[PDB]
């Protein structure tokens, strides 16, 4: 896929190059000029992380650095890519989730920061991690661990914590909290399992885990462990019926009866 | 309404630039100097919409040519500073809206990213609704139907995708979504119907109507279609009064049970 | 705690620049140079300031003149740090908060505000406050009135408005607003007593009492007073039962009943 | 030639644009887009004239002000790009002037100062003029007099001061000074007739006239009046020789003793 | 003076300030708030030394710790200020050099960076000494040593090397080089004693004397000493006669017949 | 030379990012990050020639670009740092021209404009002209053919025309141009051949040879061939004496007749 994916994107930008001379340049030095997935990102998400203190360029190489060390960080985004635009309907191009989301950016930007936490370099970590919650209105702690496939859709205020998990093909909307309880270090936010679809504003507290394929309903507040295969909602959340699908994150169907 | 509202914001702004010299440039700039709301709203949002690939000032050429082929979009800005005015007690000038509040400069945003779309210019359109996320943190898709009389109170983690319609005189807080169901193309986006008032937080989803005068309660989920003139609130949302205005977007009243 | 806050911050300071050579300057720059919390948070909130009408360097006068007229703003700043250190498990050094997070950063930048509006410089104040709603996403009325010990987890969303009152010892988690209903002035914002700790979502309106030592749960939509000692959840929330702690806000256990 | 000349300029910056893709955007931006020279310009004015305190949107209101109220300026403009692609081999394209050449800008740029000098806005007429100087380093005092078909090649190092006259069709090059004498106010800069040709590093001092067709030869100080069609060379000037043309700017012939 | 000087300072820009909306906020941040030249001086500074590894805000500490550890440095600051109030008839107004004038910035800058250098802070003196070539096209080595009352008018590539020195109330104008010869270490350059004037485009080369109150004649190349009282000119320099005053610095005559 | 000077600037680097915390950072992510010249002067290169319509992260790639497909352009740069360390006494470190040295900076510049235009990318090559003539105040055609072993020392105001040709081993001072007669097209640069010495503000014009090991004085205006060996000074210039040296350029004997 990645290398098709790839393709596909330096497609797009040649038109909307050509449609649009006030963004052809834009295209260009992001996408077109470049051979890979990698370079492209690297530029466009220096470009989110810039800071005064640590401008775009100099923050490019640390991304370069992460992409080169870990190969599957670049493959991930590129599966995240796709995850978008099969599920969003307002995604018709692959081109659109790298250039113009910041959901996906501040996901491929905790990809880099989770690297440096575990290089050890958790200082530059937390700075990336609050300037991504700065400029894309998403904080995700650097130590949670997140799969792949994984659309994180319009995104502002999502707050994923510290021991936080969530595993491949999961979606997540605005306004989605997995988060902490208590005031003691350890195993304290949830554990979404695969599959697993979360509506905008929903809040998912403990460490406690979320079943395959579960569907947590727009505005649930969850406080105990929703079984595999479940729809729950309400505040607090209770299991109101099964979903349509075995993997509700694919579909993104928000209706709760089931 | 239109030239009276802009000689007041001008008054207001003379004063406030006597008051606050390290101000003083900042109200000329925008207002003082301009004989139109056009030519200040057109300066604000082009700094708005400032990024490194598109500065502010090729950005405000875009802004002014929208304004000069759709005179409409200006008449529904001015209205929609009278629409704050009157509903938001912490507003009481005119040039309050106009120059600070991020919900204004999301909206009228939006009107120039909808006229691009409406000319077919849709990766520009969708540049600057991406852009205005980031900087405003409202996230409004250009195809969305927007009319005139419109306050975005706060704003913060606003939603509203591609296929809604919002009629004139709304009222919506922080945090609402006018969201979508699917993964499939086609009509998904809530209807909402002149004089709606949408208490904080808020989701509404799915291609539902929410009629004419209705009050959707904070943290309100909504998923099928609301009476009109009516009240709602819960998750997932039940009818629980009715407002006895027909328009309680002008009275901003956030009790229910009534 | 002043004085033991602030060597403690020089020594954590002095320890990172060596852990990461990229920020060696920036730890340098903001801490290790300066003899006082007041340089360095001045420093790191005129960045955060920073807009194309008033640059950092320019807004950074008007935060020390604040700090020097009213000693009572860098105190509170001080113990704000130690109360983000004591109840945040992911945050165990004291120069975190004043390096890296928005709702600090945002809590800090209101107190400047609110110094500014105390003297009639309102029009500066609104601009600053508005500014902090757009760059840390944090939205609070110059006229509220928030004591000390104060934690604003996280952060994104929070709205405070015009009459709003926060005693001492209050934590605040994201997407939490504290707002008014109706379009007529007078006092119309909740009054949240000392020892209360509000969940994630937590929308609280009206002007009600939330009394000592209550806790708010997560989702909660609150439009009635809150007795003390009480815990509350729901949509609307009702008393679902009582937290065992005098001060919830210290312990941060978000579960419910509870 | 002023539409002519707008119509080649357009038709090179399309064939520009095609040929670098890095480089479109700005093609479009600054040229294509455009209706006229003065649109063009106020744009590449403004970049070149900003600075933190006023940003190039804010000064190119100022820049089409002037334009619009005194339509010589741009006429002028036009001239001096013709100058310019007539007298220097290096220069083949009539958009290479307007684009590229700080010469050119700085020239521009005074017709905009001595128009808010001539208005009495002496401050911001100082505060272009010193701008200029440090961007373009060329440094001509708002309340000199020049002419129009004016070409300064290269030009670092120019300065022009207050009581000078530069008559139409001149050249200068690099390092030229047209200074002043004395600690004393009042008329004590050279003027330069119709024809002249200065070569790289001559320096003009005091009330002097340099008449009609003199050619000052490069590395010249020139303390007494030039005969007009006469070549001065040497430190200081003397008469060496007579030039063949009537106007020698339009030749650019450098060698003297001839 | 110095005192009386700053006075005058906040009167002529409470003037300029009501005369130029465009810059009353300019006025208002650089002088007005301000209660000494050193305030005013570091930010105006600040700006200038401004680069993307060193932002103005963090630049301007360093300034201000020069001004503190050694109050002679403000003093001269001041001292040439009059100077060249007093010796440039384009120059009727104290605040002029302050704000504009970027030989006046590149001299106090020098003061900044030789006080650096005297530290022991080469490279941070040798940074500052090439941002201001590039940012005012001055180049003073930090250990040229230079008194007080000195006016650099206009300035656009004055060079003054390593070893130079040039003592109180000297006047230099553009393209002047104080400059080395040979590729070894050690005393070079040439020794500016009191009351000299240097013309524009002189270049003077070795470790030799320019005696009191000498005259060097516009584009002079001076490689021998040059006797007190003494005015020089030609390629090479010779003694054309004697200076029509005591201090010809403080007349700029610029005449060479004597 | 290459591998011994790179090694030599990373040692200097890390001594000094000791000696000066407020430029630890600026010495890591320039130098000590790096295992080659290239990277280091690609990261320098970029951030010289920034502009708004086309930021250092973007030049960046294009510089490298260069680098990559004419390695003899990394070689010529290692070449011209031990020319300047060579034979200017002010500098003893491998790391100050290629940190500090607009000179050096300009030179490296001209190298990948000279590139581009090879390529016949001539739009982006007078880009790049233009932007280090205003950057660094360095003036050269890409068209321009200069070797390697080249000290340009100070920089303000250099020229060099479009059919200029320098060898290696050249030293060229501030304020010197090699520059063009006449309006046509064609051969009308000078050639400097090797050895040469150029003191500061010599101009030297017209397709004339300078020939190996010529000394130009300082001032000087060069119209004729200069005889291999010799000396020439004046306005105009003629021999006035003979180097002793064979390279005049590696001693920087400024003496004349000399
Ligand atoms: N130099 C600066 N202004 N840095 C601001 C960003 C610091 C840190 N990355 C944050 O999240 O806020
Ligand atoms: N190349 C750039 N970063 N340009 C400005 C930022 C783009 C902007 N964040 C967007 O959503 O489209
Ligand atoms: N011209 C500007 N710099 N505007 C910045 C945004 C306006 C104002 N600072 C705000 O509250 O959002
Ligand atoms: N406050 C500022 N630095 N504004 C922009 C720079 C001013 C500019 N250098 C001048 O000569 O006037
Ligand atoms: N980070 C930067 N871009 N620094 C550029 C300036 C470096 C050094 N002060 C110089 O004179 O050039
Ligand atoms: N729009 C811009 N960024 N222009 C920058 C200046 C133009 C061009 N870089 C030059 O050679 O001077
Ligand atoms: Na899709
Ligand atoms: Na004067």
């Amino acid at each position: 896929a990645h290398t098709k994916v790839w393709q596909t994107i330096v497609a797009e930008a040649r038109e909307q190059a050509e449609q649009e001379p006030m963004l052809a340049s834009f295209y260009h030095a992001t996408i077109i000029k470049h051979d890979s997935l990698k370079a492209a990102l690297s530029y466009i998400l220096a470009n989110r992380l810039n800071t005064a203190s640590m401008p775009a360029m100099a923050v490019r190489e640390v991304i370069e650095e992460a992409f080169a060390a870990d190969p599957s960080i670049s493959e991930a985004a590129a599966c995240d890519i796709c995850a978008t635009v099969n599920r969003d309907p307002a995604v018709s191009m692959y081109s659109m989730p790298l250039l113009y989301l910041k959901g996906y950016h501040a996901l491929q930007g905790y990809r880099v920061a989770n690297w440096l936490w575990r290089q050890g370099r958790k200082a530059l970590a937390t700075y990336f991690q609050n300037q991504i919650s700065v400029a894309c209105q998403v904080d995700i702690h650097p130590a949670a661990r997140i799969g792949r496939g994984i659309m994180l859709d319009h995104a502002t205020g999502i707050v994923i914590g510290e021991t936080a998990v969530v595993e491949d093909d999961v979606s997540i909307l605005q306004d989605v909290t997995l988060g902490g309880t208590g005031k003691e270090c350890g195993d304290r936010h949830p554990k979404i399992r695969e599959g697993v679809m979360i509506g905008a504003g929903a809040k998912i507290l403990g460490n406690i885990e979320v079943g395959e394929g579960a569907k947590i309903g727009s505005g649930s507040v969850v406080l105990q462990a929703v079984p595999p295969h479940t729809t729950v909602a309400g505040v607090p959340a209770r299991i109101v019926g099964r979903p349509q699908s075995d993997k509700p994150s694919l579909d993104m169907d928000q209706q709760f009866n089931g």
